């Protein structure tokens, strides 16, 4: 029982054949714009939970059976699209009937005496048979479209399923892009194969049919026909195989480029903050040129095969005609009978010129059967790696030996411990020696090279990384579980989590952002912990919990949740911690150097050892939504699109294209009416040369038609090129160009869906829209100018035809249009959720929640359907409503000419039928691409809406550009300042006042979102001042060109961003300076041993954002990043929070070094690395507190001595 069901199902045989059951939506749809909401529920069978299970299901049977083929695993949709087959020849065979009842008829109208009965009949069997081709055909192309969109859904469905299970050897070389590449464009490959595919065996057939009657014509000299035909086919053959290398090419550009685009929005804010958004512009453009080098090649190639196939029977009718008198001189020699064989060769056109497109759509399809048959086999990680014995120690390791990679060497080698029930343990060690490696080996996410390993009970994991979905926080905090208010506000309290709860605008329910951007480091780290905390599981894998908040939060945490008197007391918890402060109230503590544990034991135990750790250790110790949906454009689509679209293409190519066009046409009719005038001649004994001479003149024609064809083809290839190129450069700038709030706001598919399929909707769909539009135009032009000049007095006829056409095509395009928005709005969910799960695959994973996130992509797959199922429905509505009425006006041409045979202009009537065929036809076929051409421009339509949108300030001002040595003194003063995160929200900064001197070491400290990363965020102008300024050296801020701020300043951020590509375009991407210059900076960085012990040194492949190397080794190359720029004013926005405390003391000892004479302003929560410094800045909300110098501020007795007190400094 479903509330709105598809009327399909309950439609009687009637409706179904004519469409009739749709009628209610079209008429609905023209009164008001349709919306998302009074769209149909989808067919039971039409569902991913019935579509996809099968597939995979064939897959499993037949992968596991095995080389693995994916083309015989396509008999999934064989049984329902063979019903196709059957319905295609019925049609053929009424094709092939229509002309001969029409030749039965116009034989029937010249013949006087013939008797008033035979004649209507003729008609009437006419109707009849133009009636049940339109039923069938359209019958026929309802079952290509709905095979084509359930091969849609189960692509999509399999690509997801597999995603979640692909090992992380093979996760690197089938990238983002190849998976996004995979679920849109390839699909859209497979559905255009679906309808072609039907006109493989149609079209030798159509071929063979038409031959025959020639041979019953002719007679035995029709095989130099078939001769000149089967040459033909190595040219299109050896071009189709050269052509299937150009589509892997282009493909293979088309994934590199999504993958940079991915990386760059995934850390835009980095982008912003260095200045670097030129640099990424450039190399996407560089990938660009490479693929749109490529589709022009490739279609240079379809221009000769459509020039190879519109002059074939031409050429066929001049290599028969020739074999007739060079053989047969006795018998034959007849004048008429070339009138019919013209007409028998003229049909030999209709199946030939749809060929190229056929061939087109084998070779897109065979590429991306390939690609998706070789990601489907890609190696999966077995969950049967680990015992997972039921509910005795909790966690067992015995000479286990684990590897990142199958071939590569391992990373840990041969660990051995085991962990009994309810224990405490601790893992430490030196940055980058397989700590969060151990905790991954555990989850089964590295593959094993040997041993055992043993994990009893349920695992509960919380990353380094923290990954938080789009969903309300609470929504966050449950992760698909049911609440229990008494647990629930438990859970919250000891996460410490009520005064963040407090500081958020609606309190609990906040939509949280795509990756959490409104919360702090430390909020994003809490909500990870409290998740993992309420899921309530058996044993605890912590990855660093306590690192981004401060002493105070830490220690309340580890005495209310992880430490023996908290929640998680009972259960086995092993973390991995850094501090050295909470090493006393662990059980065992695990240290681990170079992938090996150097020793085991307690606090004490190990203190006796005298060993290394010993050393170590004496050293140191109604709500308010955020994220806008998409919105589809409600009007008809304006002049300003087409004319966009139009601009980008050039003004020569367009007088070119047109032009073309013409000469086409005009070659078209003078060879239509040059042979009808020969027609009706006399066969006297002279004119005995004049059909040897004409036939050269209609070949020539002929080859001329050619000629031209295969040049308007190649005018508008090129054309869509330009403007394809012109679109994506714009499109680029605008989004480079927008502010950070603009990147808060949006959601991450929205932009995908822009970037991969609206793009290549340009690049592919439309200079083929354009080429049949413009096609179908001057052929209505072409048979309107014929009939209106033949018969002067059928200029009455012309306009009521053409006015209620028109209003068909009105009416239809309204509805039509507005489904194809709706469906284009509706499918950037699907990409939103793709981005979203494949982040976060190792938490899904580790909580086993994979059937509920399949079970969610399958639900926002069915909306995508939703809205595309009606479209194809009304599509097939139209079409049958035109055809009918087509069908009417025949008859009625054809009635009329049985009515008035003999009463008056005789000679003429009999032909008014001839072309009242013609011109319906004509007529049908520009009505349906005028509509395909309105739904198809959307496209440019949904990239052009980034232009009218917000902008950031200017770059280059280049009138108030401050001197080359600007920053001269690093004199940092805030007047005022006050910051605001949104219009709406409450002031995070207000009434800040400090002067900052010329190389004056100042801290920065306070309470867990206080304002200090906004204050940074701030000083670069990301975000607009509010009110009061910022003056850097007796200059104003605001007014500057901020590339010209930008280039001056540098910041470390609090999150560590990558880009993929080599080691060392992430350090320097606009390769400004040499090596040695590089090797010095990873030198002071720390890095040097490691990057040096590499096997390519600074051409490592650093890919998927830096997930190749440790969180700890990310820190020390965005520090490397800084170090290399050497400007007068730094920013630290704790730079040594996921480090060791080794580590940490000398990457402090190069900052004191290196930055010297340049002013240096540092937020940090370890105290230690701030007592050092001249001056402090304490602020707790948003204003500053009690400053000055670190003794002093020890003197008073205030905050600064509180916060002191508990990293025990005091
Ligand atoms: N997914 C991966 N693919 C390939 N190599 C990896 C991967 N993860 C880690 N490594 C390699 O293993 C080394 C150390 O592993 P790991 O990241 O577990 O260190 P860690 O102890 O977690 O360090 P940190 O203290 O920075 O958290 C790194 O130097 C890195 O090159
Ligand atoms: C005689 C005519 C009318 C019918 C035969 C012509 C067509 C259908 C034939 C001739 C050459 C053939 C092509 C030759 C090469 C390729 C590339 C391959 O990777 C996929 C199949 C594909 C694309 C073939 C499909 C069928 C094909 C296009
Ligand atoms: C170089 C050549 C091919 C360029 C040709 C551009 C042509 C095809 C463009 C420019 C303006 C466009 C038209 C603008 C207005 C309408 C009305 C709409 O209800 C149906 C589409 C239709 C009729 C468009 C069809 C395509 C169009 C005619
Ligand atoms: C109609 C008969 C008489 C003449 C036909 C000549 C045709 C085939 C010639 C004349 C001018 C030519 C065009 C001139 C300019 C360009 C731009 C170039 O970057 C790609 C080829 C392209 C698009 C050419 C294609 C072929 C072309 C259209
Ligand atoms: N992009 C944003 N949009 C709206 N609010 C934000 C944004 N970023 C941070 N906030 C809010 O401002 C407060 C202070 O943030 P911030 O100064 O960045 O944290 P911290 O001082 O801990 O580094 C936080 O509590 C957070 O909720
Ligand atoms: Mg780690
Ligand atoms: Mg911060």
């Amino acid at each position: 029982n479903d509330p709105n069901p598809c009327p399909e199902s309950s439609a009687s045989f009637l409706s179904r054949i004519t469409f009739w059951w749709i009628t209610g939506m079209m008429v609905q749809g023209y009164r008001q714009p349709l919306e998302s909401t009074d769209l149909w529920s989808l067919n039971k069978e039409d569902t991913s939970e019935q579509v996809v299970p099968v597939l995979v299901k064939n897959w499993k049977k037949e992968c596991a059976k095995s080389p693995s083929l994916f083309k015989v695993l396509y008999k999934t949709f064989g049984p329902y699209f063979l019903m196709s087959f059957l319905f295609k020849a019925v049609h053929d065979l009424m094709m092939f009937a229509g002309p001969e009842i029409l030749k039965l008829l116009i034989n029937f109208v010249n013949d006087k005496k013939a008797p008033e009965w035979q004649g209507y009949f003729y008609t009437a069997l006419l109707f009849i048979s133009a009636c049940l081709q339109t039923l069938v055909l359209h019958q026929y192309f309802h079952i290509c479209f709905v095979s084509g969109m359930r091969i849609k859904t189960a692509v999509i469905g399999a690509v997801y399923r597999k995603a979640l299970v692909i090992t992380n050897a093979a996760r690197k070389s089938s990238t983002v892009g190849e998976i996004v590449n995979l679920m849109s464009v390839d699909a859209q490959r497979f559905m255009d194969l679906a309808t072609y595919i039907n006109m493989i065996w149609s079209a030798p057939l159509q071929v063979i049919l038409a031959l025959y009657l020639l041979w019953l014509n002719l007679g035995p000299s029709v095989l130099a026909g078939v001769a000149v035909m089967v040459l033909m086919v190595p040219l299109n053959a050896v071009m189709a195989m050269k052509t299937k290398t150009y589509q892997v090419a282009h493909m293979k550009s088309k994934d590199n480029r999504i993958k940079l685009m991915n990386e760059i929005l995934n850390g835009i804010k980095v982008l912003k903050l260095y200045a670097w958004e030129l640099a990424f512009k450039d190399k996407v453009l560089a990938i660009r040129q490479e693929e749109l080098k490529v589709l022009k090649k490739s279609a240079y190639l379809a221009a000769v095969g459509t020039f190879t196939w519109v002059c074939t029977p031409f050429l066929v009718a001049l290599s028969t005609f020739a074999v007739y008198v060079t053989v047969d001189e006795n018998n034959i020699l007849d004048a008429q009978k070339a009138f019919v064989s013209l007409a028998l060769f003229n049909i030999l056109r209709f199946p030939l010129n749809i060929l190229p497109m056929v061939i087109s759509s084998i070779v897109q399809a065979s590429v991306s059967l390939k690609r998706l048959r070789v990601f489907l086999s890609h190696e999966d990680l077995d969950p049967d790696s680990i015992q997972r014995r039921p509910i005795t120690n909790s966690i067992t390791v015995k000479n286990a030996t684990f590897t990142w990679a199958r071939n590569d060497p391992p990373t840990l080698h041969g660990i051995t411990f085991s962990v009994p029930e309810g224990s405490l343990v601790a893992v430490v060690g030196q940055v980058g020696c397989g700590k969060s490696s151990l905790l991954s080996a555990l989850l089964a996410e590295m593959d094993k090279v040997e041993g055992h390993v043993t994990v009893k009970g349920s695992v509960a994991y919380v990353p380094q990384q923290a990954w938080i979905q789009n969903i309300s926080l609470r929504e966050n905090i449950l992760f698909g579980r049911q609440l229990q208010e008494r647990y629930y506000k438990a859970v919250v309290e000891a996460c410490a989590l009520l005064p963040d709860l407090e500081i958020l605008p609606s309190g609990d329910r906040t939509e949280i952002g795509e990756k959490g951007v409104n919360l702090s480091g430390g909020q994003k780290q809490r909500v990870s912990l409290a998740r993992a905390v309420y899921c309530d599981s058996d044993v605890y894998l912590l990855d660093d919990p306590l690192s981004a908040v401060d002493a105070h939060v830490g220690k309340h945490i580890f005495e209310n949740v992880i430490g023996p008197k908290g929640l998680l007391k009972n259960k086995t918890r092993l973390l991995v911690t850094h501090a050295i402060s909470y090493l006393p109230q662990m059980d065992v503590i695990i240290v681990m150097s170079g992938g090996k544990i150097s020793e085991m034991g307690s606090y004490q135990e190990l203190l006796a050892r005298d060993g290394a750790f010993a050393e170590f250790l004496r050293t140191y110790a109604e709500t308010w939504k955020l994220v806008e949906a998409d919105k589809a454009q409600t009007g008809q689509v304006k002049l300003s699109v087409y004319w966009d679209y139009m601009k980008a293409i050039g003004l020569f190519i367009s007088f070119l294209s047109i032009f073309l066009f013409l000469c086409n046409h005009v070659a078209s009719l003078v060879s239509n009416y040059w042979l009808s005038l020969w027609t009706d001649d006399p066969i006297v004994n002279g004119t005995q040369e004049h059909t040897q001479v004409r036939l050269s003149v209609y070949g020539a024609l002929g080859i001329s038609q050619g000629i031209t064809v295969f040049g308007y083809s190649m005018a508008v290839s090129i054309g869509g090129i330009f403007a394809s190129r012109r679109l994506h450069l714009d499109l680029l700038h605008n989004v480079l160009r927008s502010p950070i709030s603009f990147f808060e706001r949006t959601p991450s598919g929205n932009l995908v869906n822009r970037f991969s399929k609206e793009l290549d909707t340009v690049d592919s769909m439309i200079p083929q829209v354009i080429k049949m539009f413009m096609g179908s135009l001057f052929n209505v032009i072409g048979a309107c100018i014929i009939i209106l000049l033949a018969t002067p007095m059928a200029a009455v006829i012309i306009p009521p035809l053409g006015l209620i056409y028109f209003f068909v095509q009105r009416f239809y395009v309204a509805s039509s249009r507005q489904l194809k928005r709706l469906e284009s709005v509706s499918r950037s969910p699907v990409y939103s959720h793709f981005n979203e799960t494949l982040l976060g695959v190792s938490v899904i994973r580790a909580f086993e929640e994979q059937e509920r996130f399949i079970r969610q992509s399958d639900l926002k797959v069915d909306e995508n359907q939703k809205a595309y199922y009606p479209s194809i429905v009304a599509n097939r509505w139209l079409a049958v409503r035109l055809e009918c009425v087509g069908n009417c006006i025949v008859l009625f041409a054809s009635l009329f000419a049985v009515i008035s045979r003999h009463s008056l202009s005789a000679g003429l009537v009999g032909l008014s039928v001839s072309y009242s065929l013609q011109v319906t036809t004509y007529l049908n076929w520009l009505v349906r691409m005028s509509s395909e051409m309105e739904t198809n421009i959307v496209a440019v339509e949904r990239l052009k809406e980034y232009s009218e949108t917000e902008k950031e300030a200017p770059w280059q001002i280049q009138d108030m550009a401050p001197p080359k040595d600007w920053p001269q003194v690093g004199r940092v003063e805030f007047r005022d300042y006050g910051l605001r995160y949104r219009e709406d929200l409450d002031l995070v900064l207000k009434h800040i006042n400090v002067t900052i001197d010329g190389g004056e070491k100042v801290g920065i400290v306070g309470r867990t979102g206080a304002g200090k990363s906004s204050l940074t965020l701030g000083l670069f102008r990301i975000k607009e001042s509010a009110e009061g300024e910022i003056i850097i050296d007796d200059i104003n801020i605001a007014k500057i060109g901020l590339h010209d701020l930008r280039f001056k300043i540098t910041i470390i951020p609090q999150d560590p961003v990558l880009f993929s590509g080599s080691l060392r375009m992430n350090l320097d991407p606009f390769s400004q300076y040499s090596d040695e210059e590089v090797w010095t900076s990873l030198e002071l960085a720390h890095l040097k041993g490691f990057v040096s012990a590499l096997p390519d040194k600074l051409n490592h492949e650093c890919a998927e954002g830096g997930e190749n190397l440790s969180v700890g080794q990310r820190q020390l190359v965005c520090l490397a990043r800084a170090l290399l720029r050497k400007t007068k004013i730094l920013v630290l926005d704790e730079a040594t929070a996921a480090v060791d405390l080794e580590t940490d003391d000398l990457i402090q000892s190069t900052i004191r070094t290196q930055f010297d004479d340049c002013t240096v302003l540092t937020i940090a929560h370890r105290l230690n690395t701030i007592m050092d410094y001249t001056r402090v800045i304490v602020l707790d909300k948003g204003e500053i507190q009690e400053w000055g110098s670190p003794s002093d501020l020890l003197q008073q007795r205030g905050l600064f001595y509180s916060m002191a007190k508990d990293s025990g400094l005091v």
